[PDB]
């Protein structure tokens, strides 16, 4: 069900940082528990992860610095809607 997305403009992609977007009515407490679950599952596989930010107010989810190797595992987490690789924006 959950899908993955990355910027179509290759020079503007920022691999290694992902926005994990949870389903619309996901509560902040569920977002935090999901982020900790990802960190625990990643740690068991020998990967270091860092939760940079937990989102609430507009979209539920979190920002994670982690290897892209963990994306298949992250897409399987409860409440996940989609995951987007971070990318650049520029002054116009």
């Amino acid at each position: 069900t959950a899908t993955f997305h990355r910027c179509a403009k290759d020079p503007w992609r920022l691999p290694g940082t992902y926005v994990v977007v949870l389903k619309e009515e996901t509560h902040l407490s569920q977002s935090e528990r999901t982020a900790r679950r990802l960190q625990a599952q990643a740690a068991r596989r020998g990967y270091l992860t860092k939760i940079l930010h937990v989102f609430h107010g507009l979209l539920p989810g979190f920002l994670v610095k982690m290897s892209g190797d963990l994306l298949e595992l992250a897409l399987k987490l409860p409440h996940v809607d989609y995951i987007e690789e971070d990318s650049s924006v520029f002054a116009q």
